[PDB]
């Protein structure tokens, strides 16, 4: 039947921010229906905010090939054997911007890919208990015969290498632990789960 | 073939706590080697620091069902229809303890559910570009038939109703986005691609 409660069930009554930054970090104060039938009191929790992200899968659905882009993710480092990642085509998304536009100029900025035809993978909450970001996944149509060598912004300190895999050595890099960020993991899983209609409707 | 540059091509000058709460917010400090030769200056970052977390997936194998948790999740708010989520099992690893041990415990103190077997996911980086979280999730063995009730540690401010769906009404909740957090769309996900097996394995 669904979750119980909507946004009429609780009140936001402050928000305050406890650091302003390039990104911030905000102690929310609100208080929200219970399952047993009464009121919380004023429950306060620490949100990190750092905006909302467009996720482009480059899909090649001829050759079934999958485009991954490297680079370095120093927060990585405490708890993986590398900090450079195996990831997709990623960035933020600016006041008045759409997820497609932003896929597109990511896709050209970090793997000097042009896109075709898109789809909607799935838009999730990368981890809700502390952190409002919500990432837009979408399939892109790519030639990735045309994805190679070294991209990124210089001037931003990007430095990205391009690599390109098979479908199946994607997903059996997923199942290894050599690809183990969300959004890789979950666009990898979802082209698993969907690849034969996706290559049958864009052939 | 994989990844181009390991540990030992990238020095962190310096770490700095910006923020330290309940959470903390560090600026990281380093220098890394670029792919087409030489180093890259000094560079920063803000990486949000909360720890990490286990994760469980309960499935019942005999029934072909899932366990839900709901709770509000505040930070959903801004970009959801409601801030209270269905989700997987789950909380922090404090020192010292294993992800299975806080799988176990969590799964009694949030679903009331005791747990049999347990199988490895996947272990993840929830958004590796702002935060260093990272969060390992099992698949475990329980009794559908006895997931009910309202849990959580009311000490805690921790208020959690069980729900009780089919595998495919979960993973179709996943399609439809009703199931949007990270945690259990790769969980369900990964069940997708695994029930048969895993139930032929755990049914024996
Ligand atoms: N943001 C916060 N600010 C302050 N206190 C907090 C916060 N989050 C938790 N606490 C306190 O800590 C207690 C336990 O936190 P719980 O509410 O069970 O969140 P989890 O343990 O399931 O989060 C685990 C993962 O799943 C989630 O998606 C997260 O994003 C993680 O990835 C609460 O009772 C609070 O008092
Ligand atoms: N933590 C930081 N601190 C300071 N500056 C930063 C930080 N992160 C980025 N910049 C600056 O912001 C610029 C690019 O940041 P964006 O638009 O987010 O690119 P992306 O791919 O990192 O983020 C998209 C997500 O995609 C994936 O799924 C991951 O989850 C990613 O987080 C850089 O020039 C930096 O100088
Ligand atoms: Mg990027
Ligand atoms: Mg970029
Ligand atoms: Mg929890
Ligand atoms: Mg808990």
């Amino acid at each position: 039947q669904g979750i119980t409660f909507s946004k009429n069930d609780v009140e936001i009554i402050a928000r305050e921010t406890l650091y302003r930054g390039f990104f911030s970090l905000d102690l929310y104060r609100f208080r929200h229906r219970l399952f047993n039938g009464g009121m919380s009191g004023e429950i306060t929790r620490e949100i990190f905010e750092r905006g909302h992200a467009a996720v482009l899968l480059p899909f090649d659905p001829v050759r079934d090939e999958v485009v991954l882009v490297e680079q370095i993710r120093i927060a990585a480092y405490d708890t993986s054997e590398s900090p450079w990642l195996l990831e997709m085509v990623a960035g933020m998304i600016e006041a008045g911007e759409t997820v497609e536009d932003v896929a597109r100029r990511e896709a050209l900025e970090e793997a000097g890919l042009e896109v075709g035809r898109t789809k909607p993978i799935l838009s999730y909450l990368a981890s809700p208990g502390g952190t409002s970001e919500r990432l837009s996944i979408l399939v892109g149509e790519v030639d990735a015969s045309t994805a190679k060598g070294i991209h990124g912004l210089a001037e931003e300190n990007e430095d990205i290498r391009v690599h390109v895999v098979s479908r199946e050595q994607a997903y059996q890099w997923v199942e290894e632990g050599k690809i183990d960020n969300a959004a890789s993991v979950i666009a990898l899983q979802w082209l698993q789960l969907h690849y034969h209609n996706l290559r049958n409707e864009w052939t």
